[PDB]
């Protein structure tokens, strides 16, 4: 009917220092003519590379092993024949707008009682949303959506979408096609289908929960129907749609190829998340196999691949991304987007060897802050004024905030024994500023005094212990 995936501008691309919009054929056939997806918004960008990621994966068949991607990199593109007999095949199932088969979609949602199209947006009067707009807040819902209270159409109560909680990683390289080949894991496409190479879901399906899946297969969760859309075309816009349940995960053993894990204190294995109380480089020691944790598939074969580019002579110009939200329960606190360089050598026992100890010191030169920020508030001074106190101090979030600045160069020197040092000294560097603000506070009204005497003891006795 109307508005093709393939064929339309709707993914902006960096191209000359410029965005422009592509479809997906453009994106995916002509690669290495954009530096990047770009958006404002984290959620978009992973999204967009999921399901071009998910389109390759089937056209392709494969990539079945490390070589093949190894391969297409040295041609500078990958086979385009394929692509095209595959987006030829399933272009009937890209619309937007289609009476039986509408992407993403569930086209027997009645018009009747709709939701603002604004519904498939995080939570952090109403304009017309573009096509394009619509198309890439679709995408971002049935990927992100927490769980929580739905109250239509029997089921009251949907599950999170299959990204909605993980940290998302994401290589890059210094163009799309590059990004592209440093995220397709080896696949296999036995027992594994995207959402367009299955029949269009109906509404008589999806109420009651009634569809419920195994959530296990690559493409299946890039593209999985998280919810049921129903898009209105106005005219030229959008901002009404149709809205019900989608299909319902069932627990099995399959982990996202973009999602880490680590062991928590009990020893159980949970996924890296983001959060505004804690840096997120603080998990890369966790995510390890030496600590019992689990590294993303796409920073596995990244650094494999890194491996391999560097041995022919090849680039090794490789950077991480991590893509996602902070989140508690049905509410989304926060999107984000952090960048990190991805060292050579970074899977190295000598580079985890040094990885592991540089965090353990930083954790242990933490505590250490934090508890001399706790003797420093009862001196000050129920619980009230004592926690109201705590984050009033700025030590330990200057502490941490000064190690955000360095982290990023002691990383990509990490396969160093030389970077340890550096490292060491940045700690001190971080301790003494944070502590300095901390003197600011107290040195301002008499009575924080008795606080500072017992903290400077305390501050001193704890920068004897690395250096």
């Amino acid at each position: 009917e109307k508005f093709n995936l393939i064929d339309e501008p709707w993914i902006p691309v960096l191209k000359g220092g410029r965005v422009v919009e592509v479809g997906i054929g453009e994106a995916l056939l002509r690669a290495h003519e954009f530096a990047r997806i770009e958006t404002p918004s984290p959620l978009e960008e992973a999204v967009l590379h999921r399901l071009l990621l998910a389109v390759l994966h089937r056209a392709l068949s494969g990539p079945r092993c490390p070589e093949d991607v190894l391969d297409w990199w040295r041609k500078g593109g990958f086979p385009q024949d394929p692509i095209r007999d595959y987006l030829n095949r399933f272009r009937d199932r890209f619309f937007l707008f289609h009476p039986e088969a509408p992407f993403l979609q569930v086209a027997d949602l009645p018009e009747e009682n709709p939701l603002p199209w604004s519904k498939l947006l995080p939570e952090l009067n109403l304009p017309k949303a573009t096509y394009a707009q619509a198309a890439r807040a679709l995408l971002v819902h049935q990927a992100f959506a927490p769980g929580g209270l739905l109250r239509r159409y029997g089921v009251g109560s949907a599950k999170d979408a299959p990204v909605a909680r993980p940290a998302l990683f994401l290589p890059t390289g210094q163009n799309l096609l590059e990004t592209l080949l440093l995220n397709l894991v080896p696949y296999t496409p036995e027992d594994d289908a995207p959402i367009w190479e299955v029949p269009p879901l109906r509404l008589g399906d999806l109420e009651g929960a009634r569809t419920k899946w195994p959530l296990t297969g690559r493409t299946r969760v890039y593209t999985w129907p998280a919810r049921g859309v129903r898009l209105l075309d106005e005219g030229d816009g959008v901002r009404f749609m149709g809205y019900g349940p989608g299909v319902e995960p069932l627990e099995a053993t399959h982990r996202d190829p973009m999602v880490a894990q680590r062991l928590d204190a009990k020893g159980n294995l949970l996924v890296l998340r983001l959060s505004e109380e804690r840096s997120f480089w603080r998990d890369f020691s966790a995510m390890l196999p030496r600590q019992g944790g689990k590294v993303a598939a796409t920073l596995e074969h990244a650094e494999n691949l890194q491996g391999e580019l560097e041995d022919e002579g090849l680039e090794g110009r490789i950077t991480l991304r991590v893509l996602g939200q902070v989140s508690d329960q049905a509410k989304v606190l926060d999107i984000r987007r952090e960048v990190y360089p991805l060292p050579s050598g970074l899977l190295t026992p000598k580079a985890e060897e040094n990885l592991e100890k540089a965090l353990k010191m930083a954790e242990e030169l933490g505590q250490g802050l934090k508890h001399l920020a706790q003797e420093v508030a009862k001196a000050v001074v129920y619980l009230e004024e004592l926690t109201k106190l705590a984050n009033s101090l700025p030590l330990e979030r200057l502490y941490w905030h000064a190690l955000d600045g360095a982290f990023p160069r002691f990383f990509a020197r990490v396969e160093e024994e030389a970077s340890l040092d550096l490292w060491r000294e940045a700690l001190r560097g971080a301790a003494l500023e944070a502590w300095k603000a901390t003197r600011r506070f107290l040195g301002t009204g008499a009575r924080h005094l008795k606080a500072l005497a017992q903290g400077e003891q305390e501050f001193g006795r704890l920068l004897g212990e690395l250096g």
